[PDB]
């Protein structure tokens, strides 16, 4: 058979030249990097090359922190917890304010803040689908320990202005930090231009492991471990390292950057091919805005059929897809345009086959 | 070269089986376990099989959870943290009973607890260097929310008596957490008998790869998420499953249970070859008791040549041990008899060259 994969916002295949990186250091390389012998101190070149590729990945400065968490998750719920027993306990800075659009991970643990006393405003989404900037300053008051937008929505794709609140929040002296997993290998990712305190990413999705993610810190910030023992990751972050996991995570890191033009040119033009054939079809229509979008995401929403049932006709015909009532269709790299021919006929198929309602 | 590798309590060496059974989900089978098309629900029969056999490997009911975790460090927060807020903010039970033998996941954690202001107890060894369970008796009042105690020291190799705490725990209604990461592979452990409350593990302590772990939660004790978010894990810990290293952990606590006679009878009865081979020495030492005692570790000390020379000497001669002022040998199933003859008699010859003070 020859499935489809059009699903990469919830999670990506491991690139080939990632696995193979990794095997070594899950057949005979298998010391504790802590480890003072020679099977420990023999995995330090490979790890400080990953973490070389990481910091260059998203334009970390040297004496910044890149620290290697097990997901997007824990980068999330450190940032914000940590954040807040450092700033709204200690500080009496006890006001965050965030997006409705953020990942569950976001949103679910700030509600455990407000179930605790902390005080979070979820931004509404406007008419153009995005945040514009000036809201967050609207909402920004004096006792804001920090700020916390998506650089890119999981579901819809939309890219937001991340360098405006990155300027606003270092004019008023607020923490930022932007969980920006759907942006790593599809438009350029620069913590200095953001002005970002924090930044988060998972590796799978940009072709390496899951169970594996990082939290870029910039230097001076503080942030008071969720993971305690201080031992590792500059006592940040403890527990012995997934050595594996993080010169896979590496090597995907390097990839992504370097498909970069790939991505956008590519795998964007066979979104708008695929987005624009599909829009040939009756009363359909792109849920949201089309410009300012990743190059890889289309979410598209169909007459009075829910979009669950097309999710079961095309898995049906081995092709995948997420929802976003609307379909996420979500490309990459190793999609080709026969792939995308395909996939408008079976869509379309899908389509007539599916509209004779009673 | 031919190394020799002693030190399996700071991490082991992944089984070639648990490779074998990860490689698939490193290679085609990509899918995110939470996607409902045939990429997601085609992990879900080896998600499922890894599973049933940690509980199995632990004696847990069908009516517990075994959360998968990034680690024991993840596990032991979580437990902490989670007690914290739920029995010490809101129930008003302040107290946390402890050991100093503790691995620092678990200590460091209860020093920050006592920068909040919880009141923790760390309770001192003894002469025989094991605790006795009157002790906690003796340190456990009506505002003490947990206890915790290791099942195996990681330094020394001491079984600790889990099962009479258990019942003490049982009898005056405090939860009882126990990490066990050390005792996985080389004892019997058994959640059941332990009426342990939370227990934790790692897989790269047998024969699993670094970066995942377990918590054991036992049915109807609660415990606030550490990963909030809400998805994954019966919503106690989000974020994308990581399929490979689950599938190898659950073969690996197969396997560990499955060598347990050949553990305590082979390489318990090495150790013995080792030490007693190594105590025909001048002035050396067993660190510690010597009955009670995990089949794999000894922890010999010397004369006032530091254990750090003779490491570096060791490491030297490719062979690899770790501190514990004392030298600590961890041995496992694949270490030969040849493998320990030669060590004994590399460990005499780096002595005597070592002797030689001034
Ligand atoms: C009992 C016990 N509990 C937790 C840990 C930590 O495991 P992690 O998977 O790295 O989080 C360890 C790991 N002890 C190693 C590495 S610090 C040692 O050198 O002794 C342990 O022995
Ligand atoms: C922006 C963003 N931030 C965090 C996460 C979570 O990543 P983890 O590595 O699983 O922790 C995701 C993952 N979103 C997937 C799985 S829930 C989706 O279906 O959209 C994300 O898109």
């Amino acid at each position: 058979v020859q499935r489809i994969y059009l699903d990469n916002n919830a999670t990506t295949r491991i690139d080939p030249k990632v696995k193979e990186i990794m095997d070594p250091f899950l057949r005979d390389h298998y010391g504790n990097p802590s480890s003072l012998h020679q099977f420990g101190t023999e995995t330090h070149p490979a790890i400080a090359e990953a973490l070389d590729k990481l910091y260059k990945g998203i334009n970390a400065r040297d004496i910044d922190d890149v620290i290697i968490t097990s997901c997007a998750t824990e980068s999330n719920n450190w940032v914000l917890k940590g954040v807040y027993f450092d700033e709204c306990l200690k500080k009496g800075k006890n006001h965050i304010v965030t997006t409705v659009a953020e990942h569950p991970a976001v949103r679910s643990t700030c509600n455990f803040l407000e179930s605790l006393g902390v005080e979070v405003t979820y931004l509404p989404i406007n008419e153009h689908g995005s945040i514009t900037a000036e809201q967050v300053r609207e909402a920004i008051t004096e006792k804001t320990a920090l700020v916390s937008v998506m650089w890119a929505n999981n579901e819809t794709g939309l890219i937001f202005p991340i360098e405006e609140i990155g300027a606003i929040c270092k004019e008023k002296g607020v923490l930022f930090h932007t969980d920006a997993v759907q942006a790593i290998g599809k438009i350029p990712v620069d913590v200095l231009k953001a002005n970002a305190d924090f930044l988060s990413f998972s590796a799978h999705k940009f072709h390496g492991p899951k169970g594996i993610g990082g939290l870029y810190i910039r230097s001076g910030v503080g942030l008071t471990p969720l993971f305690h023992g201080g031992e590792h990751m500059n006592g940040r972050r403890s527990g012995t390292l997934n050595v594996p996991y993080i010169v896979g995570m590496g090597e995907a890191m390097k990839l992504a950057v370097e498909h970069l033009d790939y991505e956008k040119e590519v795998v964007g033009k066979l979104r708008d091919k695929l987005e624009e054939a599909l829009l040939k079809i009756p009363d359909v229509m792109v849920v949201g805005d089309r410009i300012h979008r990743v190059p890889n995401t289309t979410l598209v929403s169909v007459r009075g059929i829910e979009g669950e049932a097309m999710l079961w006709d095309l898995n049906r015909s081995n092709i995948a897809a997420s929802t976003g009532t609307a379909i996420r269709l979500s490309l990459s790299r190793f999609n080709t345009e026969a792939e995308i021919d395909k996939t408008i006929e079976v869509f379309s198929q899908a389509a007539v086959r599916l509209r004779n309602i009673s």
